[PDB]
């Protein structure tokens, strides 16, 4: 159940110039 693996990618999606 690799659910933590998603916390690595999204971790940057929050600061990927989204605001």
């Amino acid at each position: 159940q690799p659910f933590t693996k998603g916390a690595y990618y999204i971790g940057k999606m929050v600061w990927s110039k989204g605001y």
